[PDB]
DNA sequence: CCTGACTCG
DNA sequence: TGCGAGTCAGG
């Protein structure tokens, strides 16, 4: 633990290396307009770390961080990416993202700072944020000497732990896997972050005030068929109401009591009116709490635009994930949820919304490797067979009989033998191999698999029957993705993505541009593999996201 | 902060 | 006793 390092008053030419690591330091969780406060950079001549200030406004730097190539190995290059374009600078020339890296080589192991991906290296010559910064209200930027020494320390680790980790990963066969995959699609998520989706806070205030009067009225509805006033919005209360006053069966408790969840209160229906009362009411509420005033909070104000993050190295089986706000559980099953998607609107006038989605993609995936409300249900269905639902749990689901659910299942893989077959291969591969695979070469480690615990080994069983075809699917957008914006720069189309929804890609672009986006989209998105199957995709386009259907 | 609710793929 | 996620109010 001593490392000599320059704290430099000036950018020199010393500092614009052909390549580097770079820390572009960020401290707040949401990168969104958040201060950079210090940058360090270590390339063969040396380690510096520059006050952002300073090197910010230096036009040499500027330019570099802006050359693509100049180029530079970071961790988290999509945070250091839109916190620069909030500061109005381009990144360019990332040729290295240590959290990516990180992340395929194990994705359990939840690596979110450099000394955790240090780590797996026996690396430990610098410290975790956390320890750094504190927490919660005891967070903040220590003093220049040691935030200094932090940052150089970050990058000197960067520097010397990415020829090991390119090294491992490449024995894994998922070195192109983090090249032309994952880290083209960083750079791709940032714009997509950077850009936002633009809201209609008109609209969506006058939803919030219908609302609240609609709960009001619900709620003293349920008053009234209870005999008594409670929180309905407390299922300790609820439970109390349900289960003690009004004498309903309990058909399922949890460790803290009686369970009040919406399958439960579905099945109560016969017995009391005021059960489907309170799932309206507990509907209404969510819609209010969350796509209204939680959402509300998180417009900037001067724009009207709300800025998602896309956790890119997060879920276990390739997904990415969205918050702060979560902008891929935007309802859309009910009707009176769906009315919030009136109010994502284009960011330009005469700009439309256009929304591709894949058809049943992880169905078809599976079919390759192995070789209304009633549709709804038979959706749940089927991707519970295959992923491995019993006969209780689908008996639960369609309210049948266990017997008869345990005909359907027998059923369905009597008309699916492949799937049968492959579904009892994957797990005793998984037994052997300790992991599971995508057809990218992504990685999932399933050491519980061999558990003597039942319900421990149960769990993993069912993990290498989802994983491979889920992450597959999410291998298969992310690439879609990537090949979509080179298109789309080819013919200097103005459109541009805005969400992922896991098999779903969300765009805005001038209604003339509806006609092209009409045939490439879903071209680009039909061809980003080629299967045993084809790919299928839907699309639709309007005025607001709600209309793109 | 945890649990159980509602939300999506 | 299908799987992958995030946010919220209540306690
Ligand atoms: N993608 C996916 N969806 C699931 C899973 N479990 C339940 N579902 C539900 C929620 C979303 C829905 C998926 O829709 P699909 O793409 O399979 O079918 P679709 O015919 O294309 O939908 P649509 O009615 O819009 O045309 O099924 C799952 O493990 N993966």
């Amino acid at each position: 633990a001593k490392m000599a390092f320059t704290l430099a008053d000036r950018v020199t030419e010393e500092m614009l290396a052909d390549k580097a690591a770079l820390v572009v330091e960020v401290v707040e969780e949401n990168y969104h307009d958040a201060p950079i406060v210090g940058i360090a950079v270590v390339n063969e001549h040396g380690r510096f770390f520059l006050r952002p200030e300073t090197a910010l406004a230096d036009p040499q730097f500027v330019a570099w961080l802006g050359d693509e190539t100049k180029k530079k190995s970071m961790f988290d290059s999509k945070r250091a990416a839109v916190a620069l374009k909030w500061k109005g600078i381009e990144l360019c020339g990332v040729s290295f993202d240590l959290l990516l890296a990180a992340y395929l080589l194990d994705p359990a192991q939840g690596v979110d700072d450099v000394a955790a991906a240090a780590k797996m290296k026996q690396y430990e010559a610098v410290r975790p944020d956390e320890a750094v910064y504190g927490k919660g209200a005891k967070r903040a930027v220590p003093d220049e000497p040691v935030l200094a020494e932090h940052l150089v320390r970050k990058a000197a680790a960067i520097w010397e732990l990415e020829r090991p980790f390119l090294d491992e990963l490449r024995r894994n066969e998922q070195d192109r896997l983090l090249v032309e995959l994952e880290q083209p699609l960083s750079s791709i998520l940032a714009e997509m972050e950077f850009a936002g989706v633009k809201v209609d806070t008109k609209r969506l205030e006058q939803m919030g005030k219908e609302l609240a009067e609609q709960l009001g009225t619900v709620e003293q509805r349920i008053y009234e068929l209870a005999g008594q006033e409670f929180n309905i919005n407390s299922p300790k209360q609820l439970g109390v109401i349900l289960f003690e006053k009004l004498q309903l069966p309990v058909l399922k408790k949890t460790k803290t009591g009686y369970s009040t969840s919406a399958d439960v209160l579905e099945k109560l229906a016969p017995y009391h009116e005021i059960v489907e009362n309170i799932l309206h009411y507990r509907q209404l509420g969510k819609l209010q709490s969350t796509y209204i005033e939680g959402l509300l909070k998180v417009v900037r104000p001067a724009t009207k635009k709300v800025h998602t993050i896309f956790n890119q190295a997060l879920t276990q089986t390739g997904r990415l994930s969205s918050t702060e706000p979560n902008l891929q559980n935007i309802p859309i099953r009910l009707e009176e949820g769906r009315k919030i998607r009136q109010a994502f609107v284009p960011s330009e006038s005469d700009w439309l919304i256009f929304a591709a989605d894949y058809s049943q993609i992880e169905l078809r995936v599976l079919a390759h490797i192995a070789e209304p409300n009633m549709r709804r249900q038979a959706k749940a269905v089927n991707y519970g067979i295959v992923y491995g639902i019993s006969d209780y749990g689908l008996a639960q689901n369609l309210n049948i009989s266990r017997k008869e659910a345990a005909e359907f299942i027998e059923r369905y893989f009597e008309s699916f033998p492949g799937v049968k077959r492959y579904m009892e291969n994957i797990v005793q591969e998984a037994k052997q191999k300790g992991y599971v695979t995508t057809l990218l070469h992504r990685r999932r480690y399933l050491p519980d698999i061999t558990s003597r615990n039942f319900n421990v080994r149960s769990f993993a069983e069912r993990m290498a029957m989802n994983t491979p075809i889920q992450g597959s699917a999410a291998d298969i957008i992310k690439k879609a993705m990537i090949d979509l914006n080179a298109r789309l720069k080819e013919e200097r189309l103005q459109a541009h993505l805005l969400l992922q929804v896991h098999d779903e890609l969300i765009l805005e672009a001038p209604k003339e541009e509806m006609e092209r986006l009409c045939r490439l989209v879903p071209e680009v998105m039909e061809q980003a593999v080629t299967l045993r199957v084809p790919l299928k995709v839907d699309y639709h386009y309007g005025s607001t996201w709600y209309d793109a259907k």
